[PDB]
């Protein structure tokens, strides 16, 4: 060990870096040893790094010093990881000491504007044409532009979407991880494959079900039901009832769910229906349709494990008037014909179908539904049931028009419409397609999902070269160049960034280790109390782990104006806080008449040049009720 010379080399990078950033790290290496050294540092960066400059010279450096080398970076398109290596090899005489160090420090890379989508859907009769329109993917840098063509004889569901869509959601509140677990529950490496859709391996995707089933767990209250975000939050009827649905629904399939856990959950159950009136539903503007919309999920999953009382089922169909959408008559309907009731319950299946949800959106059902939610898990409920089949086509036709337009779904939607289109994916349906990126003829015997790259798409073109109508889905999926233009519905956000003492600072000339102040301000033109505000961080701002709201700050001292700042944060319904690497997350029930002020600490740190997220706000299952609020072009960093 006497030849060996030890140095000491650290990196000095931001956690995060978006594609575009550009920022100046520090390699600082220490001479530890007792006599000189002369280093070669050979840098190198694979992933989504880029070394802007070129690698250094020899490094002479004496016994004790600490030296520091500048390599300026810069953070590529797309989304992944980016590394930076260093292998410093000693230059040293014949009996002179020598240095081999081996370092690897790696980056997310992360885009600093949120995915857009575009998705069109047509029924093509024979021998009509569809061409992509050439305004649609302006905005797409082309590296990150990847969409999927759906062809079919008959009309169709993109199972590929709301696959995508589920394993992407970042948050993990309990209606949200229970949604992203039905896909690994159903589907299967195969069936992945034939769809195009690049996942993990069928052993690793059961053991991804396993650590899931146990992360609902840590949600469930000490009395048996679930709660939203904590354990010691306030219970989710409706969500609980959802909960023991998938829980009931995996140990079908052969997953160990703990049976303490299972008996307190249908325990809960059994207590909606025997006794509404503990049921506080307090965002609900109708109590009666909300409690039923429970009871109806309670009966039906209890009726599936054979544990629904009769005498229970039939009061809650006594009070079908309460209803506010026709999925709790049909969930009651399914449970009362499981239970023996087929007369009831034919009743309650065929009034299901002729009633309608409310078209108003500012009606809280609590049920965290929509028209389109529950149009697709009726349809679900009636293939499975093998229910009206003369009704199945005409609510098949209306869900696959109603569904392919919407830019947002919440996962809610995009799970109940998974679970409808696992319920169609194998329809016969003879179809003919002549299309702009094949020379051959496209055939098929069901609905065909072909993925494309961004060149295939520009040019796109498909002709129904059959005798028969042919239906046509094409979804892509980028991220845009350039910040889209700020824009609101219902919700409102604007960010301000303040110094410590309470006056406005700007973020250019802004120096490493300066703290700052950023203050979030929302407001709605209706009452939204499942609004989420997502606020991604600019690189070289690193978030302080601290709750202003519970008043914890850098300083106490400063008041005034930052003073009234934290005191509207303390009047804020705050559900949810989180403080991650490149974001600053917070569930706020927006009231109205009551704006809310959101505030945290941030500290430049790397210095560089970044690009400037937009703030966000919206409601998590009405999502076409959301702002992006403007935001300065970068953010200048300086040593
Ligand atoms: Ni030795
Ligand atoms: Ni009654």
């Amino acid at each position: 060990g006497h030849m060996a010379a030890p140095v000491i080399a650290e990196l000095n990078m931001p956690r995060f870096m978006a594609s575009g950033d550009t920022s100046r790290l520090t390699l600082d290496i220490t001479n530890l040893t007792d006599k000189p050294q002369k280093l070669n540092v050979a840098l190198t960066a694979s992933g989504l790094l880029e070394l802007v400059s070129d690698s250094p010279a020899a490094v002479e450096l004496a016994p004790g010093v600490r030296t520091t080398l500048f390599i300026p970076v810069r953070a590529l398109p797309g989304y992944g990881d980016g590394e930076i290596q260093a292998t410093i090899s000693g230059l040293a005489l014949p009996g002179e000491t020598v240095a081999d160090q081996h370092k690897q420090w790696k980056i997310g890379v992360r885009p600093a504007f949120p995915a857009q989508t575009v998705n069109y859907g047509t029924a093509l009769q024979p021998g009509e044409t569809w061409a992509i329109p050439a305004d649609g993917l302006q905005n797409f840098s082309p590296v990150t532009l990847e969409g999927q063509l759906l062809l079919s004889g008959k009309p169709p569901l993109n199972i590929a979407r709301y696959i995508k869509e589920l394993k992407a959601y970042p948050y993990g509140c309990l209606e949200q991880t229970a949604s992203g677990l039905f896909p690994s529950l159903y589907t299967n490496a195969a069936q992945l494959q034939a769809l195009g859709i690049k996942g993990d391996s069928d052993e690793k995707r059961r053991a991804s079900v396993d650590i899931g089933i146990s992360r609902l767990l840590q949600m469930q209250r000490d009395n048996g039901g679930f709660a939203l975000w904590d354990k010691n939050g306030d219970e989710e009827y409706w969500l609980t009832a959802y909960v023991m649905d998938f829980l009931v629904r995996a140990g079908e399939q052969g997953y160990s769910v703990p049976t303490d856990a299972i008996n307190r959950g249908n325990e809960r159950l059994l207590r909606y229906l025997q006794d509404p009136g503990m049921m506080s539903i307090p965002y609900a503007d109708n109590l009666k349709a909300s409690k039923f919309a429970v009871q109806s999920y309670a009966a039906l999953v209890l009726a599936r494990q054979q544990k629904a009382p009769l005498g229970a089922l039939r009061e809650i169909w006594e009070h079908r008037a309460d209803a506010a959408s026709g999925l709790p008559l049909l969930q009651l309907g399914v449970a009362l014909k499981t239970m023996g009731d087929a007369t009831r319950g034919e009743e309650a299946i065929a009034l299901a179908l002729k009633t309608p949800r409310n078209s108003d959106e500012r009606i809280w059902l609590g049920d965290y539904g929509s028209s389109l939610r529950d149009n697709a898990l009726m349809l679900s409920l009636l293939e499975e049931n093998k229910l009206l089949p003369d009704e199945q086509y005409t609510l098949l036709n209306t869900l696959s028009q109603q569904a392919f337009g919407e830019r947002w779904l919440s996962t809610q939607e995009s799970n109940a419409l998974f679970l409808a289109a696992r319920t169609i994916q194998d329809l016969p349906g003879k179809w003919q397609a002549q299309t702009s990126f094949s020379a051959e003829q496209l055939t098929g015997e069901k609905a065909q999902n072909s993925n494309l790259n961004s060149d295939q798409l520009v040019t796109l073109q498909v002709s129904n070269s059959g005798d028969q109508p042919l239906w046509l889905r094409m979804d892509a999926s980028g991220y845009p160049q350039s910040a889209p233009l700020p824009a609101n519905n219902v919700l409102q956000i604007e960010r301000h960034i303040l110094g410590t003492d309470g006056k406005s600072k700007s973020l250019d000339s802004l120096r490493s280790g300066d703290l700052v102040l950023v203050w979030l301000q929302v407001k709605a033109s209706n009452s939204v109390p499942d609004a989420l505000v997502v606020d991604l961080l600019p690189a070289g701002l690193e978030l302080e782990n601290q709750n202003l709201a519970n008043g914890s700050a850098s300083l106490e001292q400063s008041g005034g104006e930052v003073q009234n700042l934290l005191n509207q944060m303390q009047q804020a319904s705050i559900k949810h806080i989180e403080f991650r690497d490149d974001r600053f997350v917070a569930a706020v029930a927006v009231d109205e008449y009551q704006p809310v002020t959101l505030v945290y600490l941030a500290r430049a740190v790397t210095p560089g040049t970044y690009q400037v997220p937009q703030p966000m706000v919206e409601s998590m299952y009405v999502p076409q009720w959301r702002a992006t609020g403007a935001a300065e072009d970068l953010l200048i960093v300086r040593p």
